[PDB]
């Protein structure tokens, strides 16, 4: 396939449709996460969906059941520890073997940092990066081989607004740096794979996935006052961006990043 | 504070659907241009579409007849000179009476520059600025008032990668600067209208709109060798983005810019 | 006459030195301010300095007297209404008639905005854009043709972080937009003037130029909490950057922007 | 002590002076490299420099010899392999002993890649990030502690234009990614250390330092044609920027990036 071409579709619903296509989502283990909302939308467009869990399959099995029944499409759960290259390789191999191919891959590494560099140890730095950055790389490396052979593919990397600015008042430089590396990785691979696959990143701001409770009333109040919208966003508001990049609705969009932060980076 | 709330739809198809809504597109009087494709996509989403045209009511009318016939929705043309605030004002006055409302407004003004500032005259800069910058500003302000009442709205500003880098080898700083202004304008307004409307910008790259003949095949190859995908975009590859921002599929995205340049900015 | 080569100087003090050179500063006209602190730093470098005043020439005369009696260099004042091309072109014709040449040009457009797009009028938008955006275009266009004849030059445009972000809680989109246009204008012009001059820009944050008394203390305490340095900056903190771009200390720096905001945009 | 206080000097020269101060440069073992030129510039300002070498002890010795001859300042070389945190911890400890203190730190971790993500091995990715990104973190963390101890300090991180774009036609995503994290490391750390030190980065473009390995002549022509200035930069053209961020001539500038690429990123 001499380079990636434009969509032969004039119809918008056809550009968005993922019938006959396969999409893998590394998140998709919880009930209201960025991951399952990515799987949700993709399934809604008619795509067979593969989803991964880190250590506990339970939540991931209950999602596969939900995705099948509600959207009536083939879905399966697989284990994946993005921080292990062997695990991500196995992921791509088992999926391709079960689904026959992989058209789009949505990677998501969400380890958080709990301090600044000075207060934090080296191990803790290394960890957030290994998982958040090296984790995304493995995903890309593992699936990029598949894409090059098929002469097609869309890689969607979940970054973060934290890849653009540093959150306040929480100190998490390790996390912000791995996220920025993630954003640029999207631009660099977009170019490296320019003949066969598209690469884009989405940078979400504060999104509630059900763990808002574990946050002090003050802390949240301060954050909201910096978000022009004045409220956290929801994962279901991130489903459109994911399908948008995984489908043929962006056949000319590669190496791009879309901040979904309620306007936080506007100030 | 709060301000704007998340979509009421869990379904992504319901998020994109523009049924029961009004969207106006400027400069959509051509066959295969960024403008019409933005109206086609929206119309496909089942929405009432109002388009505009600078001069010679020709292509606009045929588009109107064609948008109603293949999509079954209400449409209507309107003569508008974005470089005039009175004309935009009148545009939003009329549309609002024939359609009852405007939910989304897609602003487009692509006058171009054929020289640098040293070679161009002051008048040549004034014209590109007034049309491309002040015009988009005329659209925003005129619709802003309307949105501020209904407590809802989405303005999508069609910027350009030229607002990011300076094109080579053609000299067109006036055009560049203008678009840059539109890029940040949408960012500054996302903040200003945080209580009632979302504002986002799309930065297209080299889009073949059926006028490559007016450009030296030598120039194209040079452009092509700087575009990772090695080709020009097609306005249809842009409809998804316009529809993405103008609908309930992006209720937490305000102040964002999406580059659709085949990867041009990547290098 | 060759092109744009690296400095012939190995010593840093030699690259910074503006001995034998002529620099023009448009903002200086008062005892304090970004403009005056630029002239002083350049003068301290041994340059011949020409400064401008919008009117109320007395203040510009005072400064001229100071520079010459403090640094022992030659200096003079001229009137320039950056919003008038002819004024800027006459500004260049005069300086050169009296100085013989212009090596560096530091353009400053001071127009401020006092409201958002909705409350402000079109007249108000136009003014700020004409003065802040077009006025800088006028400056560059005026000094550009001279720089082209000599095969050398250094244009430094004073932008603002407002061109990077939207100030909070005051609404000043026109200003922010004009400022964005200016950051990109220096990028685009760095490429346009690539065979003869360099073009860079400075994006200062909150600088105590002498009007903090007007801004409510409550508002000033809010800004301060959003600046990691937690204070306003001082114009003496700008002269370092000014001589940097205007002197041979940056013969390979062109098309870049230097943020001096106390880490404001960092968040 | 509201965060960081502005320079007490009004004189630029007095602000640029580094007398009574100590600065360390990570890799100044060559004759015309970025680091030795940073070390000269600082010396010239009257600083006691402390350069390091990974293994080139003899090379670091010729430099110390020279730095002491021409500038008659105190200079000592040390061995440090940035990918080792232990080696950076003992770097600081040692310097603090021999010089009593460190006022400015200039890190320059620049190992290269030579291939893209698909042809490259996992270890190859790991190596570049560990030295270029984790290497830089080590320096920041090792010296960070010391800065917080004196409530003063400047860290100048040498990133790279590759941190902004992706080099063409050579594939080096790992390098670009590591550089991207370094740029954002500077902003995030600027915010983290807001109470005792500034942090900034320089993103040089292509620089002829001494060795640019074996790259076909035709590729080198390709690079030059993408550099508006049309030439490689020299390291001596980078010294002004290093001294700028290292001294008091930049007391309100923190969290910023300064591109020195002959205008490459401009396009
Ligand atoms: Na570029
Ligand atoms: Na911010």
């Amino acid at each position: 396939m001499p380079g990636q071409q434009a969509t032969k579709h004039e119809s918008l619903l056809d550009q968005l449709s993922l019938k006959g296509k396969v999409v893998v989502v590394t998140g998709a283990s919880g009930p209201k996460g960025m991951g399952i909302e990515a799987a949700r939308g993709c399934a809604e467009m008619g795509a067979a969906v593969a989803i991964t869990y880190a250590s506990r399959a339970q939540g991931a099995e209950e999602n596969v059941k939900e995705l099948e029944k509600t959207y009536g499409i083939k879905a399966k759960a697989y284990k994946c520890q993005v921080d292990s290259y062997e695990s991500c390789e196995k992921l791509v191999k088992d999926v391709v073997a079960d689904f026959g191919q992989i058209d789009a891959f949505i990677a998501n590494a969400g380890a958080t940092a709990d301090s600044g560099i000075l207060d934090g140890s080296v191990e803790a730095w290394n960890h957030v990066v290994q998982v958040d950055l090296n984790g995304t790389f493995h995903c890309a490396k593992a699936v990029g081989h598949h894409f090059k052979e098929r002469g097609t593919g869309s890689l969607v990397i979940t970054a973060s607004m934290s890849g653009h600015i540093a959150n306040f008042p929480q100190e998490q430089t390790s996390y912000n740096v791995a996220k920025a590396g993630c954003i640029h990785m999207a631009r660099s691979l977009a170019n490296e794979w320019r003949d066969f696959a598209r690469v884009n990143s989405i940078s979400p701001g504060y999104i509630d996935t059900g763990l808002s409770d574990f946050v002090p009333k003050e802390t949240q109040q301060l954050w909201h006052s910096m978000i022009p919208m004045g409220r956290d966003g929801l994962a279901k508001e991130l489903k459109g961006a994911y399908v948008y990049f995984a489908s043929d609705a962006s056949t000319y969009t590669t190496g791009a990043d879309l901040l979904i932060d309620g306007g936080y980076t506007t100030r």
